[PDB]
């Protein structure tokens, strides 16, 4: 189909940041021209997910679902983080796909997403995959998660703030911590769920985070939405260059299917 | 300003290619948060400019209207390709700013731009600059041109082309150019009279697109818009990471001051 330029993708919504980065939505993308440029690149993905404790009975949907609907065609690189490795159900994936379980070993449980995936991303990750998402694994795939949201460095939209004014986001707000934002600053608020980038940019985002916490771990500081808060403060100094929609972090049971959202792709489960 | 997701920046135009690059037109960007960005960079940006036989004579304005409107607050450095060096004004630059000009030496005229511009796009260039954009002498800067363009690859939208269909652009049909587009293929008409990137990305379009001409110089063809057919052939199968409206390259005398464009900024010298 030919782009026309005297008609907007998207009358409802923004479509791209003050600073120039899509906000990717339903309407705003040809999936074949970008399934052909990432396919040319051999693009491989790499996907973290924690599942510990009673939230290992999570992975058994969510790796069924990924399968359906997560960058399918692409290389997939899956690495569970668990406290019980035996525990992980055996899914069978489609070719191209494959998945590696990274044993685990309350600030420190606080810390634990940042530090981990900082640890990893410097090792395995780093010769194995162009870019790293990280997502929470009581949620479910309903629709199309694909290469339409991989760029150097991304966050979500937060399906609770995505129309509310920035003093309503519940950022850190005491200058104590690491992760402080004035009342007049901030785009968005993102959420800790569903975040990722080129390998490159997940290393400086995750050590970054890691180590701002670990400064407020010494201060005798936690902030307020702990490693979201160090998320939100680092995405407003190094901008994201794509924002995903909240198609791509969504709660149906708490949120409805608002007339703004044309697909709901990843969804908590109730 | 808080970026509003449930407005749309513009509703009279598209602001993203199905590709997921930003078409840049004004209100769309926050100036001052891309500033920023590009100051932290320490930015410089290269404008080549060709000034052959009488067109010697438009420098002075292109070059005293760039001083006001063109990537004011950051490094610039100017080429003037010209056969008539000592006919170049002595133009005062504000600071940060420098001027450079390289004495140039029907079929190789038509070669010359793609030509000289890949071989000094290897040398001086590939040292000397972050960013360089090509541009036609014989235009005038009225409005802002600034860092919101600057990005891998872009090429602007012809200001006589961008409400038409594919079907009526005037890309080189013949399928024995090297330059030939099919009928049912291409996504925009670029002009040739402004398009850039990063040093590497001009290296390469200028490379292929000179290769491309001497392809068909041997064959006996010379595509129908020359340089401006094969840089469509390229454009369609290496897409721009920006397209620039045609706030960027207009021509007021022929086409008035439609609507759509809020600032006409770089136009054509009647
Ligand atoms: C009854 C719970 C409704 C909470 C809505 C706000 O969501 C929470 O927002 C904070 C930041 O203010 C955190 O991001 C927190 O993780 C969010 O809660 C989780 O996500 C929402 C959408 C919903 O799925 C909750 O059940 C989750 O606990
Ligand atoms: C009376 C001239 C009107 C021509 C309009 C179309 O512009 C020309 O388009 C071809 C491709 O079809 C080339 O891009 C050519 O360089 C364009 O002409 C130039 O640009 C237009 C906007 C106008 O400024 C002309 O005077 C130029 O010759």
């Amino acid at each position: 189909p030919q782009p026309k330029v005297l008609t907007p993708s998207r009358k409802d919504v923004l479509v791209v940041t003050p600073w120039l980065a899509p906000i990717v939505w339903e309407g705003t993308f040809n999936i074949d021209i970008l399934n052909e440029q990432f396919r040319l690149q051999n693009t491989t993905i790499g996907l973290t997910v924690f599942a510990i404790k009673k939230y290992v009975a999570f992975l058994k949907l969510f790796l069924e679902t990924a399968e359906k609907h997560f960058m399918v065609g692409h290389r997939v690189h899956y690495y569970v983080f668990t406290d019980q490795p035996a525990a992980v159900p055996r899914v069978t994936l489609g070719t191209g796909r494959q998945l590696s379980v990274l044993e685990v070993g309350w600030q420190d449980v606080s810390m634990r997403r940042m530090e981990m995936i900082s640890d990893f991303s410097e090792r395995r990750f780093l010769s194995e995959v162009d870019y790293l998402v990280s997502v929470d694994v009581d949620m479910e795939f309903r629709d199309h998660v694909g290469v339409e949201i991989l760029t150097p460095l991304f966050g979500t939209l937060h399906p609770s703030f995505y129309g509310s004014s920035r003093e309503a986001f519940t950022y850190e707000r005491r200058p104590q911590s690491q992760a402080y934002i004035p009342k007049d600053e901030g785009d968005f608020y993102y959420m800790g769920a569903f975040f990722g980038g080129s390998v490159q940019e997940v290393q400086r985002l995750t050590r970054a985070c890691h180590q701002a916490m670990m400064v407020d771990q010494a201060n005798g500081i936690e902030a307020v939405w702990h490693d979201e808060s160090h998320l939100n403060k680092y995405l407003l100094r190094h901008k994201p260059t794509k924002v995903l929609s909240p198609e791509y972090l969504w709660d149906q049971q708490l949120l409805g299917w608002p007339a703004v959202l044309r697909k709901l792709r990843f969804t908590a489960v109730p």
